[PDB]
């Protein structure tokens, strides 16, 4: 099908200027993620992730569920280029959390070319995610409506990474190979299949709020305040955890049966 623009755009609440500045962009990049959450509910509840712009608009647009990085930026992307922008995929090995080896390109990032300089914009990285576009610019400090951000190079390709606890922390690495669909068609199969995939066995979402950042992961909630305290609770029953989803969160869980059920059965609460 087309790409409904108005339909999107309704959905994340933006009523700015309808073109491809970098204003829009900054604007479409915070709101995006405090609209959308992201969280993995379908490869948990063993149903299948689709990516086409169909069921993406269907899903989330129309649907009003969330997704994980490759449903975000595809979704993001598609919506740059009905505004005008020049935006390309790119792929990242994800860094954050990880064991220092070579992790595989799991992640989904976009490119921006904009008044001749690249830019880089990601709304679905699950740890923490951005909510400004970022100048291709090794080493340079960026401030967002968050953390600040840097973009720096090693050996041949970039590392992101986000200013936390006073450390600079790395989220991903990546070059700028271009990507398209069905490359993401190939890692969406890996990651929302795979035995060996985390994203079937545990409950994680997320989403950006004007002054604060709510993570979940299994039974531990997170409330990061802007320049300030984390909140940490522990959530005690499957009930509890999808009530969590649902208000705070503001994720819909389709089958919440089968959601308890399982979250009971994989003893990610007591």
């Amino acid at each position: 099908p087309p790409f409904d623009l108005d339909a999107y755009l309704a959905r994340i609440g933006y009523t700015g200027p309808r073109n491809a500045s970098l204003d829009t962009l900054k604007a479409l990049h915070f709101a995006h993620p405090q609209a959308i959450p992201w969280e993995n509910i379908d490869p948990f509840l063993g149903r299948p992730v689709r990516l086409d712009l169909a069921a993406l608009q269907d899903k989330i647009v129309l649907g009003g569920r969330g997704g994980y990085c490759f449903e975000h930026n595809l979704l993001f992307m598609h919506a740059l280029k009905a505004l005008g922008f020049e935006v390309g995929g790119l792929a990242a090995r994800v860094l954050w959390g990880q064991s220092e080896a070579i992790t595989a390109r799991s992640h989904m990032l976009l490119r921006v070319e904009l008044d001749g300089r690249t830019y880089i914009a990601d709304v679905g990285f699950g740890g923490l995610t951005l909510t400004a576009p970022l100048l291709l610019e090794p080493g340079r400090e960026q401030k967002t409506p968050h953390e600040p951000f840097r973009i720096v190079e090693a050996d041949d390709h970039f590392r992101l990474q986000a200013a936390i606890g006073g450390d600079w922390r790395s989220l991903y690495r990546f070059d700028l190979q271009p990507q398209y669909e069905v490359d993401y068609s190939v890692t969406n199969y890996f990651l929302s299949t795979s035995p060996t995939s985390h994203f079937l066995s545990s409950v994680i979402a997320a989403r950006a709020a004007p002054d604060r950042r709510y993570a979940l992961r299994g039974n531990r909630l997170s409330i990061h305040h802007l320049g300030g305290r984390t909140e940490q609770t522990e959530i005690a029953t499957a009930a509890d955890l999808a009530d969590t989803l649902q208000g705070l969160l503001g994720i819909i869980i389709p089958d919440r049966t089968a959601f308890e059920a399982k979250v009971r059965e994989t003893k990610i609460v007591e």
